[PDB]
């Protein structure tokens, strides 16, 4: 199954980009 960022509900082609992408959520409000 694909991978969507429960944060920005953004989907990616790979979890990698997600895991990392999450690193950009360290401070997002
Ligand atoms: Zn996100």
């Amino acid at each position: 199954r694909s991978f969507v960022c429960e944060v920005c509900t953004r989907a990616f082609a790979r979890q990698e980009y997600l895991k990392r992408h999450y690193r950009s959520h360290t401070n997002e409000k």
